[PDB]
């Protein structure tokens, strides 16, 4: 079915906050909104000149088709069904060159609308740059896997300009393309769906817009003291918005109770774009799983479905606490249209009544005064721990006055419900609030602190009179529920209707949470946080434990920002010997109050994660905070299942929660730790213990095949950019000069070459011949050799350390005989034995082959960054049936900012490479930045080669991330979409990666060309995390 859209690009002034306040917002005052919104001498305000896409009736562009009010600054909605040919007539009426570039969809090289080194010429680069007054017809076909069999009828894709994509997007050229299964549309709207909304969550950065200078000229009434480097000024140009509406100003999100709604969501921007969308008071699903928070990163694409309930005005907010207080909030309205309630139904409903007080403790984040992993004193000189535990003149130390939720037996708040051995691990968390689907939950909350507080659940149903957070206008008079003053008591009633419970496909119990909502951005960090567990009807025993489960554990990961605590002033007075001298604004004082922790515990002090070999364990993980809260919680020694996928590292973000199923199969003391580099260093690491508890057999676990690999750690000179031709050509084509902070030696920087240590394969146990890398492995770059294994194998890794200090080799996923990994000393060879049982391979919904990172354990952080990293691929044991071949291609991609500041080889590289090493200050911020190498397989700006395939190939891409808080990587392939999970049931062209995320993506190349492959985060594209792959004709 052939379709036509006419879309025009025009400059026009956008108003980020048409609506004012008026509005009563979560955790925002006049000051905070003025910061971003108010015009001044040095400040632009809320109106910016932007370039926007608009829809026209005709190839003449003589009249507009009106955008829906809620679309805001997004371009008009394009819809396509599988098999449609879509012609997008685009004309540019702005003052600089621009394009139209589509994600969901198949285009030839002449129809891509993106400029980069691709060996194309003339008849083919006309799409890539549309000057002022130029016009182009973009021919798109909905011919990839499009939406998968496990995807919704309609899914979210995007389009945007791609001259310099990040700057063009920031300028305002972004819109939605909704891609649907044949033929789910009627009159351009999905059948049996009452409402379709599209929302972009973005920190729209007007410092990056092309129109920044134009906007300084127009709105700054004195264009003098404005240093554009000024941090406070840059920040005032960051508009924390949905569809370009800030501070509750998004209009037109209305619907009726019982409406079947689709929300098409995406994130856009840079590293600060860690979003956590909450639709307050509503019940959401995605891919037939219950969702409570929707996380969105740059170019994250997702769609969710909901049936609107509970007539009223409801908040849509980002729960990234930094974003929330910068105005990222909107309202939507659910009207009572007298549509019929499917009035249910439920028998033997129970009341779960809890008695909970907020009260003061002195919370010690590490009672032993040591890092339990190393035995070291936390305040020992030169240690990383000392930053946080040092106590003296302007330094609080390891113990803080906190406010904490605590369970009592009754309404007199006299006798604690004492915390069992099962609940010792809870630590700082309040008691678990649990319920089954159908139940009523009552919570009698008594405030014994000096600040007003509340209880706000995430993921149960409350009437407006029971809501824990205040905002409006939404027709509420009484503040009682949202403001429980210092000696008052309030009894909350919430309910648990089935839409708020697990779906068919979900686990038995969902992890959720509750917290104080009087001021969310301070209260949680004050300590007012606890777990909630919501379960299928009939699944719990009388005490709340799940039926076929031996133990249940709750892990809350966060950077506890004591600077944000309500009690920061009491603590300054109580704990510093010189409170008058404390400057709260000092960066180093701030850092010292950031306690990187798990349940309030740090550096191995978390007690009570103890269990027996073979027991059935459920882990409920969750987090809260801001963009610093990107967590990869790694359980060494065991894997878990979740939604039929096997992993050993769970990614968390603000307000995210997960349920993981584990049956531990080896005795010992293991690490549960955050892999995120800064967090591990900062103390976010703990022990869990698996004990025998009886006996009994000597030797019973799975080995059949044996494979042996000879691998060494070799010191090597590594070049992140051995050519600069790709980079320079990209820039010629964009018409931009621009310097490079990472590669330009300047006066005294290192450049692109660094001494690193890397894993390399050898032919036998003599280690006299390095394996010569084939053409199909050229792409590996810094990665170690592919280690392949089948379920049931034993893998012998014979490891030689040919480098200058101790290192090791260990894999995620894999089973070993003990919890300790032996170091290999320089010149020593050591055999490591990796068992590959069923639990180290695909879960029932994984593709047949799954990737696991292997890495060194001696110093997790510094060994990674020094260069030791590689892919272990584990495949399901080969079926007995197969008659003929197929022709399978494998590529492994590692998205990582190599921080050469943390390399063991930094001093050698200072002395070897800078023209004047005397001049080098390691604490200088510009030098630090020069050594952050933003790469794919340790190569930048198109130097990653060997990604070559043919039309009709079957390709597995094994994508991986590791690293720091900042290593959020959203992997986008131009020219093809991919699929994942068993049988390629899900489809996309952006895959979200974080430290410890590993995934098989299947691709079926069909359009020839040379295609861009890049992370979609602004900072990372600009810094070089980009290459191409080439699809040749059959
Ligand atoms: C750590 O070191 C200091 C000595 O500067 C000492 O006062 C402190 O008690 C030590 N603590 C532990 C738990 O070893
Ligand atoms: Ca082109
Ligand atoms: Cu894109
Ligand atoms: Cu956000
Ligand atoms: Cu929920
Ligand atoms: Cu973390
Ligand atoms: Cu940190
Ligand atoms: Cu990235
Ligand atoms: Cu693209
Ligand atoms: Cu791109
Ligand atoms: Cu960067
Ligand atoms: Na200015
Ligand atoms: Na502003």
């Amino acid at each position: 079915r052939e379709k036509h859209y006419y879309i025009g690009i025009t400059e026009a002034v956008w108003d980020y906050a048409s609506g004012s306040e008026e509005k009563e917002l979560i955790s925002v005052d006049t000051e905070q909104s003025n910061f971003y919104l108010r015009n001044g001498p040095d400040r632009i305000g809320r109106k910016y000149k932007k370039a926007l896409y608009s829809e026209y009736t005709d190839g003449t562009f003589t009249k507009t088709i009106d955008k829906p009010a809620w679309l805001g600054l997004l371009g008009p909605v394009i819809k396509a069904e599988v098999g449609d040919k879509v012609s997008v007539h685009v004309k540019n009426f702005a003052s600089r060159p621009y394009t139209f570039h589509a994600h969901g969809v198949t285009y030839t090289k002449a129809n891509e609308g993106a400029i980069y080194p691709d060996n194309t010429t003339d008849f083919q680069r006309a799409d890539d740059k549309l000057f002022p007054g130029q016009q182009y017809l973009y021919v798109l076909r909905a011919n990839e896997p499009s939406p998968g069999e496990g995807d919704s009828n309609c899914v979210t894709r995007i389009y945007h300009s791609h001259v310099d994509a990040p700057k063009d997007i920031a300028s305002g050229l972004i819109g939605p393309l909704i891609l649907c299964k044949k033929g789910s549309l009627h009159k351009e709207k999905e059948e049996n769906i009452d409402q379709e909304f599209v929302l972009m969550f973005s920190v729209v950065d007007e410092n990056l817009s092309w129109y920044l200078e134009d906007n300084i000229k127009t709105f700054c009434s004195e264009p003098e003291k404005v240093d554009k480097d000024n941090e406070d000024f840059q920040e005032s140009n960051r508009m924390y918005s949905i569809n370009g509406y800030t501070f509750g100003s998004l209009p037109g999100l209305s619907m009726c109770a019982e409406d079947r709604v689709k929300w098409y969501l995406f994130g856009m921007g840079n590293e600060v774009d860690v979003h956590s969308a909450l639709f307050h008071g509503q019940a959401l699903t995605s891919k037939n799983y219950h969702t409570d928070i929707i996380n969105l990163f740059p170019a994250t694409l997702i769609d969710v479905s909901m049936v609107a309930q509970n007539p009223g005005v409801w908040m849509l907010s980002c729960q990234n606490l930094n974003h929330l207080k910068a105005g990222l909030q909107a309202f939507f309205q659910v009207r009572d249209c007298n549509k019929p309630s499917p009035d249910d139904d439920i028998q033997d409903r129970h009341v779960r009544h809890y008695y909970i007080a907020a009260e003061e403790t002195i919370w010690d984040y590490a009672p032993s005064g040591t890092d339990t992993f190393t035995g070291e004193n936390l305040t020992s000189l030169g240690s990383d721990s000392r930053v946080f535990f040092e106590q003296g003149a302007t330094r609080i130390g390891g113990s803080y006055k906190k406010l904490v939720y605590r369970e009592y037996t009754d309404d007199s708040f006299t006798n604690r419900k004492q915390r069992g051995p099962d609940e010792e691990h809870l630590g700082i968390l309040g008691p678990v609030i649990w319920a089954e689907v159908g139940d009523i939950i009552r919570v009698t909350f008594h405030n014994k602190g000096q600040f007003p507080l509340s209880i706000q659940p995430m993921g149960v149903r409350f009437t407006k009179e029971n809501e824990g957070t205040y905002y409006g206008p939404d027709g509420r008079s009484s503040k009682q529920a949202s403001h429980v003053a210092p000696k008052e008591t309030f009894t909350y009633e919430w309910t648990v209707p089935k839409e708020m419970g697990p779906t068919y496909a979900d686990p038995v119990c969902l992890s959720k949470m509750y917290y104080s909502g009087v001021d969310l951005t301070k209260d949680i960090f004050t300590g007012l946080i606890g777990p909630m567990k919501i379960c299928k009807k009939g699944s719990l025993l009388a005490d709340g434990r799940q039926k076929d489960v031996d133990k249940e554990f709750y892990l809350f990961a966060t950077v506890f920002d004591e600077n944000e605590s309500l009690l920061l002033d009491d603590n300054i007075r109580m704990f510093t010997t010189a409170p008058e001298n404390v400057d709260k604004e000092d960066e180093d004082f701030q850092e010292s109050n950031k306690m990187h922790s798990m349940n309030g515990f740090m550096y191995g002090n978390l007690p009570g994660l103890n269990m027996c070999l073979g027991e059935s364990i459920v882990w409920y993980l969750f987090s809260a905070g801001n963009e610093a809260d990107v967590h990869g919680i790694y359980f060494s020694g065991n894997t878990y299942l979740s939604k039929g996928e096997r992993r050993d590292t769970a990614n968390l973000f603000p307000h995210k929660s997960l349920t993981l199923l584990m049956t531990p199969d080896t005795e010992g003391s293991f690490d549960v730790e955050c892999l995120t580099t800064d967090h591990y260093t900062g103390g976010m690491k703990q022990k869990y213990t698996v004990n025998q508890c009886k006996g009994q057999f000597e030797d019973v676990t799975l080995y059949q095949g044996e494979r042996t690999y000879y691998i060494a750690a070799v010191e090597v000179e590594w070049d992140y950019s051995p050519s600069r031709d790709w980079e320079m050509e990209l820039h010629h084509l964009q018409e931009q000069n621009v310097s490079n902070a990472f590669l330009d030696k300047e006066e005294f920087f290192i450049g692109s070459k660094y001494k690193k240590v890397v894993y390399r394969e050898f032919t036998d146990s003599t280690f006299r011949e390095q394996v010569k890398r084939r053409a199909e492995e050229e792409h590996l770059g810094i990665l170690g050799p592919l280690i392949h294994a089948d379920v049931g194998d034993k893998v012998k890794v014979v490891f030689k350390n040919m480098a200058s200090r101790p290192y090791s080799i260990h894999a995620h996923g894999v089973k070993t005989k003990s919890s300790t990994v032996a170091p290999t000393l320089p010149g020593e060879v050591r055999t490591y034995i990796w068992q590959i049982p069923e639990r180290s391979g695909a879960g029932t919904e994984d593709s047949p082959c799954i990737p696991w990172a292997y890495y060194s354990t001696v110093d997790r952080v510094k060994d990674l960054y020094s260069g030791l990293i590689g892919p272990l691929i584990v495949c399901r044991k080969s079926y007995v049936k197969v008659f003929n071949p197929k022709k399978k291609m494998e590529f492994s991609l590692l998205f990582l900012v190599f921080d050469e500041n943390e390399s063991w080889y930094l001093d050698d590289n200072i002395n070897t490479y800078s023209d004047h090493p005397e001049k080098v200050n390691k604490d200088n911020e510009e030098f630090i930045e020069s050594n952050k190498m933003h790469a794919i397989n340790g190569k930048m700006f198109g130097n990653l080669q060997g990604l070559t395939m043919h039309v009709g190939d079957e390709v597995n891409w094994y994508v991986m991330a590791m690293g720091n808080e900042i290593d959020l990587h959203t992997v986008h392939f131009h020219g093809h979409s991919f699929q994942y999970k068993h049988r390629g049931i899900h489809s996309s062209d952006v895959f979200d990666l974080f430290p410890g995320t590993y995934q098989t993506l299947e691709m079926f190349p069909q359009t020839p060309g040379t295609w861009l492959l890049h992370c979609h985060v602004t900072d990372h594209i600009h810094a070089g995390m980009v290459t191409t792959y080439t699809v040749l004709p059959n």
